[PDB]
């Protein structure tokens, strides 16, 4: 059960970064976003998916903290990032248990006769800190993949 619903996601004024290479990877990257605002987040971070493969996850993703600050660091910007309406989709766990997510949300837009519209986000609503790790297994991830509207 990952409480899927349909969700109408405002928009996000974002720090961000741009990295290539695999998803698990980001996380080492990520904390140059929160280091560049002097950690003055105003919600969750995340990663928006422009290009993904499931199997090899590798791709092309913005890094992205919700923060009013304007950022100072090397290749950090601001995106206005869009309302989307989404088929949100809660994981508890690690990082690598998330295939099925994909699966059921893919399964929910197939019966409802949504289509899907990428880039997706992966929301890090608990998750590791830029120091302690806390515990994976009680991680909360929320995917959000806007929909055809
Ligand atoms: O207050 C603070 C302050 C500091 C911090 C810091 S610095 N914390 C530490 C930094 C942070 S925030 N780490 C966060 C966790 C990270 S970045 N994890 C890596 C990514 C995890 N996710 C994976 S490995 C899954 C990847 N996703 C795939 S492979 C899609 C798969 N699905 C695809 S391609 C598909 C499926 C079906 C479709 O129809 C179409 C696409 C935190 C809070
Ligand atoms: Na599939
Ligand atoms: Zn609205
Ligand atoms: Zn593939």
């Amino acid at each position: 059960n990952y409480e899927i619903e349909v969700k109408d996601v405002e928009p996000i004024r974002v720090a961000f970064m741009h990295y290539k290479g695999p998803a698990a990877g980001a996380s080492k990257v990520m904390p140059n976003v929160f280091k560049s605002i002097q950690g003055k987040a105003n919600g969750a971070p995340f990663i928006c998916y422009y290009v993904m493969d499931q199997q090899t996850m590798t791709g092309e993703m913005d890094l992205c903290v919700p923060t009013a600050e304007n950022p100072v660091g090397n290749g950090i910007a601001v995106k206005d990032m869009p309302r989307i309406k989404a088929i949100s989709a809660t994981h508890i766990g690690p990082y690598e248990t998330m295939q099925p997510v994909y699966e059921a949300i893919e399964s929910y837009a197939r019966e409802k006769n949504l289509i899907l519209q990428p880039p997706f986000r992966e929301v890090f609503i608990k998750g590791p800190g830029m120091i302690l790790k806390g515990n994976p297994n009680k991680y909360i991830t929320e995917v959000l993949f806007p929909i055809k509207e």
